[PDB]
């Protein structure tokens, strides 16, 4: 049994991945549509205009992971839907995927985070992380 936060992680890191990969294909098709491509061609960083690079490095992972865990379980759903329909509105692109992914995530984070802190602080007299321990701990199996 994994934590709800992990489920969110998978959901966002999965959407990001499928769209990152799909976006890479789209850009390739774009290049082949214009042709001129001999053997291969730079994505957008070797000789084109980079500025931002698509790379989910350890820190990038952590940034986003920290964001995902700060996301409400059921709020992930809309967040996902929004990302998909937004990306589709702007068309696939690995540069856009990454920038839009962090953009929306940070946007939704700023709002939702404020709600978290505001609600927990005001209801600090009703704090309760766990309910009770039960037989499930005796039969939780091993991973």
């Amino acid at each position: 049994a994994r934590s709800p936060a992990e489920m969110v992680l998978e959901t966002l890191m999965m959407e990001l991945t499928g769209q990152m990969r799909e976006a890479e294909r789209q850009q390739r098709e774009r290049s082949n549509a214009v042709r001129k491509v001999c053997t291969g061609v730079d994505y957008s960083w070797l000789a084109s205009t980079p500025d931002s690079t698509y790379d989910l490095s350890p820190i990038e992972r952590l940034q986003l992971e920290d964001v995902c865990v700060k996301i409400h379980p059921s709020y992930c759903g809309p967040a996902i839907l929004r990302f998909r329909q937004l990306l589709a509105e702007q068309e696939p692109e690995v540069q856009e995927v990454s920038q839009l992914f962090r953009s929306v995530l940070q946007e939704v984070l700023e709002r939702m985070k404020q709600e978290e802190e505001a609600h927990k602080l005001t209801r600090q007299w009703s704090l309760r992380p766990r309910g009770s321990l039960a037989t499930f701990e005796t039969e939780a199996e091993i991973d």
